[PDB]
């Protein structure tokens, strides 16, 4: 039997993000289970911390997880969070690896507006990837949340909305697969980036995998050639244009942008009510008991 | 498209697949609960899903064996709809970072006795013991062991006479490899004892996180690394009643009738010395069905 902070009961690994490890727990004295961020104190670069005051500045936002306790105790940070449904990568798998265009256009509507939600409050998330979108559990079941603020940051001054300074030679931060061109060529990353990694995100679950995918090397130099290489009307290709001109915007956008958000979904929602959908959120994995 | 089999039953997603055949999740439309299809091509090389289904018929209303919901064939598949089960312990084990503790082993190891001798009362043997084919149940049911895939089972004896099928030699290995009997890896034909030494393996790995003979760089190595380790060395550390478990196995002789219940006993046993309650809460307690 394994306490954090006289009143959670520590449980096993069910997740890992960018740092730290997640493990579920048992809030003992309200009788209700939780989330619960570990991070070892003996880490070069320490992280539990900045991460937990970005959770509270965007706390009360929709599908941003409810922050129940943070502090460090002995040998780990700690950092209790409301539990959560599973992760879009999960459910994409247990859905074999293919999601219908409706389920893709449910997910995208929401996936945009946590990224607005975000950058409202200055900060850009970074690492935009099906593990960090997850679905609540029981009332908020068709709910995407947002997680691993572990590699955002600010990209402009709370008071002045001064933009952060353009430059270059930045190293590969996020995940490869589903980084911007221009995050593969060094540049400073700003809003236009987190929501062109959503259009990756969104063709990956149209394709079941990108074609940069499942390289073999022996560095990631690869992905990027292919990434950079591959016409957008390609990698689009028997799917709706509208894929399309979400991608070729965000790619089109610059640095100090702001982007169109109501555009970019106006685009999703106008194709879905086009082929006949009901916005009643059932997903394509609606027969689990979430 | 929506797609109900039988007329009953809506289609869903893969969440398995074990010695042939695959499962899917599917709802009982009509009484509102859920439950799991298995599928096999009817053109399929080597049918044995209305063969598992008998087995199952015959062995239904046993405890921890999954009820036969309905049967019949539908466009290019043969369809056998079961009872929902919860997930493997094999899973479990993965969740509870490859370590069970020794009141969930003995927990285990009670019911997947019982389990295996109910299998053998009903004149087969199962010969792919493992732990993704042991799953708990489902709400109501999280308390219990089931036992699935009969794919490999086999009648060895007669229900009329109790007459025992004959030895063989010189067979090839049917089952899992890392959990297989002495005696199956020297070709001798399967009998209930190499279910229950099959079971001691199982119940070591539990104990121990994996197995001596697993993790190797042709399986020839697997087998000779289990010839290699007594059981002294692989059960050391762990109660004696693990390793007596294992050497009786060895010792059943190919049509002996094994003492389930002997073997059930040193477990109770040791689980009273050690101050357990038989209370039902594993390990993974934490988790919700
Ligand atoms: O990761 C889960 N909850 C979670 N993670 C969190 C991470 C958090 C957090 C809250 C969190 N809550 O706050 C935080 F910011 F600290 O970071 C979770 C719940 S169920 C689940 N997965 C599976 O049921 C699963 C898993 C694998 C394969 C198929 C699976 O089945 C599936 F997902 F397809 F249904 N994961
Ligand atoms: O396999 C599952 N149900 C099932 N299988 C069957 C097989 C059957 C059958 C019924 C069956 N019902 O009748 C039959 F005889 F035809 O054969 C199942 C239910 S839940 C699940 N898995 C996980 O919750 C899981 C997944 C990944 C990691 C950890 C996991 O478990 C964790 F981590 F949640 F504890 N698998
Ligand atoms: C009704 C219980 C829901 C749990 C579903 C878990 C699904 C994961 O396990 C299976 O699914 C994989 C694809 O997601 C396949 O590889 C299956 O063989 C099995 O691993
Ligand atoms: C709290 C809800 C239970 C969900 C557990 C899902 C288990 C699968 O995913 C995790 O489990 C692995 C083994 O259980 C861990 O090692 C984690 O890395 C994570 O992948
Ligand atoms: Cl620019
Ligand atoms: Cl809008
Ligand atoms: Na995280
Ligand atoms: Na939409
Ligand atoms: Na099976
Ligand atoms: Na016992």
């Amino acid at each position: 039997e394994l306490r954090v902070g006289n009143r959670y009961r520590l449980g096993n690994k069910i997740g890992s993000g960018s740092f730290g490890d997640i493990y579920l727990g048992t809030d003992i004295a309200a009788g209700e289970e939780v989330a619960i961020k570990l991070e070892c104190v003996k880490t070069k670069h320490p992280q539990l911390h900045i991460e937990s005051k970005i959770y509270k500045m965007m706390q009360g936002g929709v599908g941003i997880p409810t922050i129940r306790w943070c502090g460090a105790e002995g040998d780990y940070n700690v950092m209790v969070m409301e539990l959560l449904g599973p992760s879009l990568e999960d459910l994409f798998n247990f859905c074999s690896r293919k999601f219908s265009l409706k389920t893709v256009l449910l997910l995208a509507d929401q996936m945009i507006s946590r990224i607005e939600y975000i950058h409202s409050k200055n900060f850009i998330h970074r690492d935009v990837k099906p593990d960090n979108f997850l679905m609540g559990l029981g009332k908020k079941g068709n709910l995407v949340y947002i997680i691993d603020f572990g590699l955002a940051k600010k990209y402009r001054d709370a008071r002045t909305h001064q933009h952060i300074p353009y430059r270059e030679n930045k190293n590969l931060t996020g995940t490869a697969r589903y980084a911007s061109i221009n995050t593969h060529l060094g540049i400073e990353q700003s809003r236009r980036d987190d929501l062109e990694s959503l259009g990756y995100v969104l063709m990956y679950f149209n394709l079941g995998s990108l074609p940069w995918q499942g390289l073999k090397a022996a560095k990631y130099e690869r992905i990027s050639e292919k990434k950079m290489s591959t016409p957008i009307e390609v990698l689009c290709k028997g799917y709706p244009s509208e894929f399309a001109t979400y991608l070729n915007f965000c790619r089109s956008l610059r640095f100090d942008d702001k982007p169109d958000y109501s555009y970019l979904r106006q685009l999703f929602r106008n194709l879905f009510h086009r082929q006949g959908f009901s916005y009643d959120y059932v997903f394509d994995w609606n027969m689990l008991k979430f």
